[PDB]
């Protein structure tokens, strides 16, 4: 699951690099996926507000407008960079490697939908293990 996440991200970061540091000239910093999971679940209800609920099937034109609301300064390899935003990389993008960026992106919004939920599993077992430790005192 990480597994499926770890393909779609590194897809993500090789196109938004390319970019980001041709239209800029910075050098992107180092990347941390870890770090930006932990960024991306913060974003996922924000989208889902901003925007719409995120569902396999939700719509092309949706997950654009999602990408006006992802701001790469807030991620490992463009920590406090620039202004960038996934759209501003999405536009740079031709009309081939537009769809390829939306499907990447939607896909990997969907991961992280699926990692929350599996997050909320450990610390239900977690919360399970401590209310035994704490029934003795
Ligand atoms: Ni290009």
């Amino acid at each position: 699951s990480m597994d499926k996440l770890r393909v779609l991200y590194d897809e993500f970061v090789t196109i938004s690099k390319d970019n980001l540091e041709r239209e800029t000239g910075l050098s992107a910093s180092d990347v941390d996926m870890d770090f930006d999971l932990n960024i991306f679940m913060t974003l996922v209800p924000v989208l889902e507000k901003k925007v719409c609920v995120i569902t396999p099937t939700i719509e092309d034109d949706k997950i654009v407008t999602m990408m006006k609301y992802c701001s790469y300064q807030s991620f490992s390899f463009w920590f406090l960079k620039s202004g960038a935003v996934v759209k501003s990389v999405y536009n740079k993008l031709d009309d081939v490697e537009k769809e390829k960026f939306v499907a990447t992106f939607r896909d990997m919004l969907l991961n992280v939908q699926t990692l929350i939920s599996l997050n909320s599993m450990y610390t239900r077992l977690r919360q399970d293990t401590e209310d035994i430790v704490s029934d003795s005192k």
